[PDB]
């Protein structure tokens, strides 16, 4: 087991499933475009609400710029190339009391399996 | 402040586009279902005027595949109607946005959204 508490409130907890390359040169940096695959589920039901794997299209975003939910910017910033994790996000690090659309109720804990495939600038 | 034509893209008034800058003419200049489009956008709540998301602030154009349901419905409908270099303002009723649930701290349930969208480019 390695369950990394990335925030001190226990709201972002990254369980490492497969260790990445591990280097200092090996983590993305702020403003980098990252490429990931992910599978997102609600903790409450365990049901998947979004999967880039199902779409067969890797997801790209720019790190640390608020293009994704807070818990993603925190989690991905902690990953190394080829790392696969399962991250548990309290609602404060996801969509909060409001929720998001039909699939994510208010105050939902989200669990994402994230695999960091590559990054560049 | 110019008097600008509004283009209704649905029969229910829920997606209404105002062209601020006309894009390039022709069909070669309209994106097709499945194309990767690149846009800049600024999204605000109609009720308060608060900006909830802006690719312009990030200085990073946003890319998605058109017509796949990978963006809110009003975006699939609006961008399908644009041509290269068009800049528009589109008003989305919540049916075409985030619905009764809303989306995070900045988008309440049943919110009308206003997006300024610029279609920068697209490709297969």
């Amino acid at each position: 087991l390695e369950q990394v508490h990335l925030t001190e409130d226990g709201g972002v907890v990254k369980t490492i499933l497969r260790k990445g390359e591990g280097g200092e040169e090996n983590a993305p940096k702020k403003g980098n475009e990252v490429t990931v695959h992910y599978v997102g589920k609600l903790e409450s039901s365990g049901k998947v609400f979004d999967s880039s794997r199902e779409r067969n299209v890797p997801f790209k975003f720019h790190l640390g710029q608020g293009e994704v939910i807070k818990g993603w910017d925190i989690c991905v910033a902690s990953m190394t190339k080829n790392e696969k994790c399962s991250v548990r996000l309290d609602s404060k690090y996801g969509y909060g009391e409001e929720g998001c659309g039909e699939s994510i109720p208010g105050n939902s804990v989200l669990i994402f399996e994230i695999e960091l495939i590559s990054f560049r600038e």
